[PDB]
DNA sequence: ACTACGTAGT
DNA sequence: ACTACGTAGT
């Protein structure tokens, strides 16, 4: 697993699968939004996200994008319940503090679009109408990077 | 979908998922082990089986196999229940009296051989331990066939 | 063992 | 809506 630019995958390509960006590097889990792993110094750092409308997330054509985190039951559920900083969540956390980059892939309306190299510029807690806690973090999309369009 | 031999497909040739089947056209579901169509004059018949160990099925080198019908619960399960003659069970029953050709995937312990055409010579009932009906599919391999080696 | 922004078909 | 002999990771 690598942190940053995947060679030979491009801003901008498109793929079928979610098991196409695990051979290719992208994106390892085959259902999980965030992945992640240690670094030097075991500490929890996200390497990349999916956004494919699964949860609350809206994207707009922005620089800034808004991720829910995962966990409590928001989406594909089941009674709900708090959130945990765990595993991908805290994973998400820490790449506020390292500053390193994490790549973002966008489901379409084939169904997936690799978006660029993004990073997690803060997070913070919401209470939605469940009543529980949900984890949203704040990414911004690196300058310089060729633009798409939706 | 088609009935029979695959173009490109040969006996013996290995696979690592599930919607490698979907792509060749050799097993459209992604997780039912049951693949079927409707012929002329809406009869439904199977046209692939896929054995992993999903169930209570057990694989020797013979030229005949038995095949567990699906539901009931039995593998990754939730309370028992009675099998139902739908769908992929009621189209594997009909294939006995239309004497078509079945496709057979078994599951090796990358993942996956096509083991060549089947004929479904008969069913039954079996009651197990859960005190519910499961159904077993009793097929042979055409002779004429590559064999293949386990 | 449990999780998980999956996936196709009916 | 529900099903289903999936699939990777921890
Ligand atoms: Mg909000
Ligand atoms: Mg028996
Ligand atoms: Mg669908
Ligand atoms: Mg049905
Ligand atoms: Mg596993
Ligand atoms: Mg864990």
């Amino acid at each position: 697993q690598i942190i940053g630019t995947v060679p030979g995958v491009e801003v901008g390509d498109e793929f079928q699968y979610r098991m196409e960006l695990n051979l290719l590097g992208i994106h390892r889990p085959s259902q999980s939004g965030i992945d992640y792993m240690k670094d030097d110094g075991g500490e929890l750092v996200a390497t990349s996200i999916v956004s494919s409308g699964g949860y609350n997330d809206v994207l707009d054509n922005s620089d800034v994008l808004i991720y829910t985190g995962q966990g409590g039951n928001v989406g594909k559920k089941e009674p709900p319940k708090d959130q945990q900083l765990v595993t991908g969540n805290l994973a998400l956390k820490n790449s506020i503090n390292k500053k390193n980059p994490v790549r973002v892939i966008r489901g379409i309306k084939k169904n997936y679009v690799y978006d660029g190299l993004y990073l997690v510029e803060e997070y913070w807690e919401e209470t939605g109408s469940h009543g529980k806690l949900v984890f949203k973090f704040k990414l911004r999309r690196i300058p310089g990077q060729p633009e798409l369009p939706w």
